[PDB]
């Protein structure tokens, strides 16, 4: 339950940087 809030940061970063 604190994983999908951290995955769904590190990819929304990482896709456009």
């Amino acid at each position: 339950e604190f994983k999908r809030i951290v995955q769904r940061i590190k990819d929304f970063l990482r896709n456009l940087v």
